[PDB]
């Protein structure tokens, strides 16, 4: 369910920063990007 | 950059129920069950589909319980597209019917829809998108993770900024050359977020999502679709279309009289003095100070004895700290009530050049009733032209207002896109604050476009002939009552280079009448900036030169004798152009057709001009390539396949002081561009009209025309004329104008009369310069008889001949 291609990631934070746990409380997917 | 957070395809988005077909289209409930994160979603919308024609399709997204804000907008045989809906998650799919390519699909992203944030994702068919004015950028968009924000704020262009105008339009390429736009017809504050993908989100802080789909299939079919539904170019006067000179800092009557003075002993066309806040009474509108300009309606007058018009700034902002009964302007707004006005009904009081300021709300039909009584009776005092109306974002010297802004959601909402200084109120007025038909937060997008639009109005009133505005700020649909200037831009090769992608962006948002600052307007141009910035900005549609306070002069007259030079040479090709300008300003009028056109518009099949923005057409024939750079004396440039005539081989009189064609395969050319050239190439089949000179439009309309013929290999070409008085209203509906096409074929040249009247008939045609003739005539005849003069040039194959013939009468002139 997380297996989204890097370019194909919409953001599911765009008000604020967020953690890890408070995105997957959202019901969102954390991957950090690679750079 | 990527998102860290991001949604599973199994996030909660709105599912589609009870879809039903309508003679219109389709209509559907979407119903959200889990909340987002934001407040207040909206769990039951409405779908409405709308098959409006073969290249339109229309969808709005609404809440069935609560009229929400919207735009006040005026209204084989099968639709170019197709339409599919995704059930879960929603999404509506449109396919290009005639490849089955996918141009929208929504079910990418879930669907938000909440009091104070919308927002909708769709694929994108290629990496090659343009539009969502106003920011400085290349006219193709960057889609790596790039964040554009709508949101008209007085700011210098720069780039990664919302900036003074907002069009919420997008064109995107296909392979192959198809394209398609979108529009979602908007104002609130929004993101729109591109990434690579390619996918598009918009991200808007209120309203309703109506978005319409333009189906093409060429890019100028798409920019046409888009202005039939926002509306086609308004028509300028042939005046405005000559040069414009102005600065900040001529401070009287007899300084602003020595610029005229100067531009005429030096031989320099100007057809439009201006003057900015130094006219007016302590910068208050609807004034003139009685010291350096106590004669100021002498003065007005005088320009127009002399065949010349007059424009002033406007400010959107009336003083409001005068004694009581001492402003008018003022005095009868508070009367008629025309100002924004705070939580306790007064008027919002802001800061801006007079000091203390109210803000007219011109959403209010007595605010237009008021403005164009302002306006007439100024007009009474001093006869000007047109209006520059300037700060009309509205544009703020301080926070919100002087009584700074209420705590509520519109000042403080869920979601705040990416705006110069973190908050709506920057730089303008309170979100909150009131107008006539909704708050300032749903407005201010507008704010500018609704004065165009009441500016358009008055002197229409006040003069009985076409206005002539000139606006900072705008929103789509504003090339219907109004031109623009790029604004604050620095004195700078960068932003000289940046000019030309956002002369072509504003050409595709219907806005054909834009340009800059020539020059540049802030800091201090170089004598070389400044002859390269005339050279381009001879082919900007909107043609001023206008300097800040502090700068150093940059009018022509105040450079070297080489300089001067080349800028006169400049502004006579523009002005021998004019007929030819005016033509394609008419088919922008009629047709929704671009004055200056990227590469792409005219070549999409070829991939090689979709990045092209340092290069501009004028209509489908004459290609510019201009210098850019300091020290440079050649430009590369991309030449699609076909022949190119250097301009340069077409004779043209000028009242003071290299490869004659390009066969290009589709190529880049290095071209020779000393300090005296821009590079300027008539397309082959192709017909200009063009016209003797003159220091104005009123001198210039009065002399013979000329034809410049470019033949194909086959010995083809077409052109067209468009004439009219130049100045009167509804024209096209009473049919007075002359229109005629021209035709080359079988070494013949004829006129084809569309139609005659009174205005044309009497055009005199002394000249045909026809290039591409390989062999010398043995004989040129006019209607049967040998011409009195003709020259033929072996070396640049040019075909050189004097006639005596009128526009209006058919003629036939032959050679062999
Ligand atoms: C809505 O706008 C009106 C103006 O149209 C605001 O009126 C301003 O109200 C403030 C007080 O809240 C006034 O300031 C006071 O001035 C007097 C002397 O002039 C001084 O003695 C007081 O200490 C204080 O500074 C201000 O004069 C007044 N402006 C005008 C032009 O009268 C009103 O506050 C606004 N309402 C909201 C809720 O923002
Ligand atoms: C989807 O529609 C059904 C049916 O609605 C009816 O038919 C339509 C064409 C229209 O004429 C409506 O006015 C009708 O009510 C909805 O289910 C009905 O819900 C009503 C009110 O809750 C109830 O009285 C009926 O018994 C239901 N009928 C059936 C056949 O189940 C349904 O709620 C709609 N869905 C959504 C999400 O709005
Ligand atoms: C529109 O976009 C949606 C979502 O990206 C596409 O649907 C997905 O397609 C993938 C890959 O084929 C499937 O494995 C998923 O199950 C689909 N997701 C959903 C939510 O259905 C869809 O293919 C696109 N439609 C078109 C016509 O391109
Ligand atoms: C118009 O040109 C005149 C003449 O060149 C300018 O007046 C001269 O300007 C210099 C300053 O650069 C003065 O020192 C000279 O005394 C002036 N000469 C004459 C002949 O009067 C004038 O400034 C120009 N005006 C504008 C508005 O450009
Ligand atoms: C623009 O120029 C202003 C005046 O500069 C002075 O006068 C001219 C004739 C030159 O000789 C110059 O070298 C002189 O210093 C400056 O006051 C102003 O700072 C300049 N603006 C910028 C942004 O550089
Ligand atoms: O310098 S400004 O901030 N830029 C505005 C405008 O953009 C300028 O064109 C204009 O000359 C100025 C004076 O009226 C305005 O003030
Ligand atoms: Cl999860
Ligand atoms: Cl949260
Ligand atoms: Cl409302
Ligand atoms: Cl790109
Ligand atoms: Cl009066
Ligand atoms: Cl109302
Ligand atoms: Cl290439
Ligand atoms: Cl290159
Ligand atoms: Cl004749």
């Amino acid at each position: 369910q997380c297996d989204v291609p890097p370019n194909s990631r919409f953001d599911c934070a765009p008000d604020k920063a967020i953690t890890q746990e408070q995105c997957e409380a959202r019901g969102c997917c954390y991957i950090p990007a690679k750079q």
